[PDB]
């Protein structure tokens, strides 16, 4: 019992953290076979930043230009490309610990899990959610750029997202492995608006029925409410549209607990609609967003990884 | 920017589990050089745990009763003790990625990641804390047991923390490395009570003081307080007393925020009396108490290891 915002192992990922330098600028690599992906505004003088033209600047770069540290050993580089706004750089040396991996791009509302790091070792992993507007709220300093959001299927690494910058917000922005942006997001130094956020519907039900798994009931109420209904009030509190496919996934939890889904979102409107009354569910004051029906799924059943 | 409850990587302590297996019981182990720990009660059976005498069961016991499986790989065990509430087996191989550690016993009030396994594979991995009452809130299911807390520092990992067993409250006790539990627990299903538990001050301070590193600034207040006046008010709310030993570990949030502990008292005194009226601190809407002031300063400073 019990239920915790909890991150996939990050061995697997840690063995593939390499530092990469290009000028004075270190940041975080992604080694995997014998290519190490980073950001490609490692490139960049500070004054580049606020309007850089990233064609004309890489042109300037040759591969002895670029730096790569795996801890103590060292790549040599022997091919360099820009994808979109990721950096290629091509190693004479395979990573031995390459683990099996695939470049995902996800979709708003799921999670991965992120292995913060400065340069090139881990320092921490937190797990998070692609917001409806394609920010994450993570927890990042300077020289965290290049660190890498993941998911774990039994023995394949997911990659998910790459760390590029932060927004004025304290929110985070980034790119999947094949550097294109989540968000309407550029890289460069220029003020740039996410847009309205929305709390993940899905989510909060997920977490409701987690809730009841682990014996906080109280929010149980008496009603029921219809689809539509309960999307008048989800649009009112800035809740994303619960749709059919999103009853279909919820199936499970519904089946594990004996509470339909709609007498579920019957309680989450009484609780949009007069709070919490100062009362918790699972010790949060607040309704959770960030766990997938899978990510209760597989905390309340005991999925392992290796 | 940006705040997030963050655990350390597992990669290195993902190398040191294995599973053990002893009568119909499986539960995970921790290999170390050529040892592997786990809790005791693997040797119970389901009738055993009501009133166990360990001697007495443990001597039916042989070295070749013990399964120990370290995903494919097999330990011959040459040797078993029982210390404490811990069952130590001699194999005859000593884990070939067993890193720098040494067994701590934390005080309440500390931190320490846990990396929740299932069969002796890594499941995920959080944060939590010591509570005063010498619990954890954390999130186990059958088969847990063993899994283990730890820090680490640079390169060596520091073993604070086996799990062992759930209270009727859905929280958590288990033994440090020698298999001495905290808390005043025994390892025998009859009925255990915990105790009151008290929020940590201490943390709550420095995660307020983490507040203010992110412009969270709103419940910085007019007012300051004494020592005696705000333990009075810790008092009335459950709160640890704040000691002097306390103020001088938030000396350097203290420095780097130019805000004085006691004006920062003030301010929670304030949030203790009235309330946070609906407002959120680092997307809290509860005082935080499981981040220490290490945990506040690394994040804020980007530590990391290898
Ligand atoms: C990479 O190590 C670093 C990590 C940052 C620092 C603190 N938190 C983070 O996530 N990222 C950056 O420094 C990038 C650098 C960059 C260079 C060239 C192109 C793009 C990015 N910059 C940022 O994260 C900055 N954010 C923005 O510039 O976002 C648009 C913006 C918003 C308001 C005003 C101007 C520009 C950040 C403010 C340092
Ligand atoms: C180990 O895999 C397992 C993990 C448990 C199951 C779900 N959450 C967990 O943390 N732990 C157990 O099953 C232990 C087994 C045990 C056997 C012999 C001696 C001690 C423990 N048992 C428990 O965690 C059970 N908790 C208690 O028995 O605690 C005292 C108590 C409280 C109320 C009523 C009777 C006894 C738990 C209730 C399964």
């Amino acid at each position: 019992s019990g239920f915790r915002k909890m991150a996939f192992p990050s061995g697997k990922v840690e063995g593939c953290m390499v530092q990469v330098t290009c000028g004075t600028t270190t940041l975080n690599g992604l080694w995997l076979d014998d290519v190490v992906y980073c950001p490609r505004h490692v490139i960049c003088t500070s004054e580049d930043m606020l309007n850089p033209n990233y064609e004309d600047l890489l042109i300037r770069k040759s591969n002895h230009n670029f730096l790569v540290q795996a801890g103590n050993v060292q790549l040599r580089v022997i091919g360099h490309s820009m994808q979109n706004c990721v950096l290629k750089l091509k190693v004479d040396t395979a990573n031995p610990k390459t683990p099996k991996y695939k470049f995902v791009r996800i979709q708003p509302g799921q999670t991965f899990s992120v292995l913060a790091c400065y340069n090139g070792s881990p320092s921490g992993v937190y797990q998070c959610a692609m917001r409806p507007n394609f920010t994450i709220k993570g927890s990042f300093l300077n020289g965290s750029c290049g660190s890498v959001g993941f998911n774990i299927d039994y023995d394949c690494v997911s990659f998910c997202y790459m760390h590029h910058m932060e927004l004025p917000t304290g929110v985070h922005a980034g790119t999947d492995l094949e550097g294109n942006f989540y968000g309407p997001f550029v890289d460069r130094q220029t003020a740039q608006a996410a847009g309205t956020d929305t709390t993940i519907t899905v989510n909060v039900l997920a977490w409701l029925y987690a809730a009841v798994i682990n014996g906080d009931r109280w929010f149980l109420n008496r009603f029921t409410t219809t689809l539509n209904d309960f999307n008048l009030v989800a649009m009112k509190y800035n809740y994303e549209p619960l749709t059919q496919d999103h009853v279909d996934i919820l199936g499970p939890l519904s089946a594990q607990t004996g509470i339909a889904v709609l007498d579920m979102c019957a309680s989450l409107k009484e609780l949009l609609q007069n709070g919490m009354n100062g009362r918790t569910i699972l010790g949060s004051a607040l309704l959770e967003d960030e766990f997938t029906p899978f990510d209760v799924v597989r905390q309340c059943s005991g999925v392992t990884f290796q």
